[PDB]
């Protein structure tokens, strides 16, 4: 069979949730091919203090002893500058993570986007400590009419101006677009790093999900088990994200963005819960995509180069040197992935099949 | 005011179902405020017959004795020019309504809406006997190549040229576009009425729903109870929508496609089943929007002259002569619908409350 070596994969988004859950999928991580994880705070309550960050981590350490995990705060009015101050300095965190209010799952004590003034002395704090400010580009919705409504399809759109703003008036600071799913936010993120040489230059990138490289509205329209935020859109928009995934480009690496949920809170009547599970496949499905626009030379760069430069990952930190190898077997996504207890979890892509597996091997 | 007259209330777009949810279902049409109403055909196995649309329409009016039952033919790959002849002259059917494949519920017996041609004998037939083909307007999803791709948010826009050729080749038929859904297709059926007099001149109409005056797609991307063919789409749509049914003009009128489902056919985590339950305050709803919109007025046209109108019903057909009156007493919608056995549905805008309720006063 082929093979290709990756090296020290990154997903640089990932949700891992706490108690059984975090049992469950925790050890996902490394079996989807991943090695270095960027862990995302929206828990209940949100994570925003020293103790509970640095409660979460060794906790994912005990899971999971050879994944690499970079952690964050959720972006809170009970963040302070010293706070960020004296995270960066313990290592605790590698960025904030903003969630506008009410737009996706545990968004509730978010932020109001059309403010993000009140928070400038966290990002003055974050810039000064090379941390990461990663944004769900959503604005919240308004039906209503002065301005033009914001609705599930061109919020993100909608925020655009909001990072744009962000990016002139902090030059410095490092900010990530999590889970690009228009094509307005990609070329956005195009232009602004329109004068970029190396790698090193990029200041503003853009994490792409896997589901988000294979789904549109049809795919989640009567089908709860594809729904996500920002939500799936039009054929054109999931076009410009293939594109942007192959280009090569070192602002563009992938955030698997993969939210896993018990089966039950997929199927409500309503309130259906936010979120695709993809971390245990993560890689091949990733492989798959980079296959079919035979650009599989560039899957390195997406999945491991582009996330390690950006976020500065040394082998200091790594918790484990061993290289994820992809190999061309086929294999099928089983229907349910299960802790054989109370909790079921629908992956990306059930029953579906893959051309790659993914196994580990040491380095010297 | 405080009360309103609306005299014979018509719903052109009724599914009742059969078995114990039509026994639910059936009633509801008069306790929502409704003495005529239109019922659709997509049943399993959809009816195409003369024993089985009597048998259905006897079991109706067993089940609601003072509700007028229009009945329809399912569009079919077996139904025959002279069936459409002897089914009109016994007085059976008031016309055939169109499923394009997959599209909805119980469509997969559907029509391709690209070889219409197939068809033409049938519609020449109908439209000898005058009776009514009604449309549900959305070309089937396509994502494969060359053509521009097709989803269910442009897919009603993608019917309006067969729905212009359907006029063009048949200008005496009666067709309906029902449950509107774009400003594409408003405009549309505008641009045909371009210079229509008063009512008997429209022969291609529109009908609107409830649901599809409240909702967006913020409402049903998480819950599935909202959810429908063809989707709510964007605020400009609805925009369109609301002001085309206070609009006073006869080429639109009330139909409310209310298709109950039991709730576990709901909450599901995929294949959600399409429909909104309205019947059982149908009148209500409609007056929210008449009434937010200061267009109390028209209420009793888009409910009730056009429908009949444009339907030609006769006072020898209806099977009560009660007037729907429509006055002022706040209610609040249920929970849950339940037949206190097997079935619960939850209704439209369930928990709400409603400015308004209909009671039945007779013809002296
Ligand atoms: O962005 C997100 N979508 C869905 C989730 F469950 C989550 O935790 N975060
Ligand atoms: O147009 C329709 N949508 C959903 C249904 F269940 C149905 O019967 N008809
Ligand atoms: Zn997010
Ligand atoms: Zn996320
Ligand atoms: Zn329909
Ligand atoms: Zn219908």
């Amino acid at each position: 069979v082929q093979e290709i070596d990756l090296g020290l994969t990154c997903d640089m988004h990932v949700h891992v949730r706490e108690g059984a859950m975090c049992e469950l999928v925790t050890p996902k991580i490394r079996d989807g091919g991943v090695s270095i994880a960027y862990i995302m705070p929206n828990l209940q309550p949100p994570i925003t203090t020293l103790d509970r960050v640095i409660e979460y981590k060794k906790t994912l350490q005990k899971l999971a002893p050879k994944t690499t995990f970079l952690m964050s705060f959720y972006l809170s009015k009970d963040l302070t500058p010293d706070l960020i101050h004296e995270a960066a300095q313990q290592h605790a965190i590698r960025g904030v993570k903003c969630y506008p209010a009410g737009v996706t799952t545990n968004s509730a004590a978010g932020v109001d986007p059309n403010d993000f003034s009140a928070f400038y002395p966290i990002f003055k704090a974050m810039q000064e400590e090379n941390l990461v400010l990663n944004l769900h580009g959503e604005k919240p919705s308004v039906h209503d009419g002065d301005k033009e409504p914001i609705h599930v399809l061109n919020a993100e759109e909608a925020f655009l101006p909001a990072l744009k703003k962000l990016h002139n008036d902090f030059p410095n600071l490092k900010i990530i677009l999590e889970h690009c799913t228009s094509e307005s936010a990609i070329k956005t993120i195009e232009d602004i790093n329109k004068n970029v040489k190396k790698a090193t230059d990029v200041k503003v990138a853009a994490t792409l999900t896997a589901h988000h490289l294979f789904l549109t509205i049809d795919d989640w329209a009567g089908n709860p088990v594809n729904f996500c935020k920002p939500v799936a859109k039009l054929p054109n928009d999931k076009k410009a994200l293939v594109k942007a995934a192959v280009s090569g480009k070192p602002y563009f690496f992938f955030g698997s963005d993969s939210a896993p949920h018990p089966v039950q809170n997929k199927a409500n009547y309503e309130g259906v819960c936010a979120g695709v599970y993809s971390q245990s496949f993560a890689i091949p499905y990733i492989a798959q995509v980079f296959e079919e626009q035979n650009a599989l030379e560039n899957l390195k760069g997406f999945v491991s180069d582009f996330g390690i430069s950006f976020y500065e990952v040394k082998d200091s930190e790594v918790a484990s040197s061993d290289k994820a190898i992809l190999f061309k077997k086929e294999q099928v996504i089983p229907q349910v992935i299960s802790d054989g207890k109370d909790i079921s979890i629908i992956p990306f892509k059930a029953g579906d099949k893959l051309s790659w597996s993914v196994r580990w091997e040491p380095r010297l």
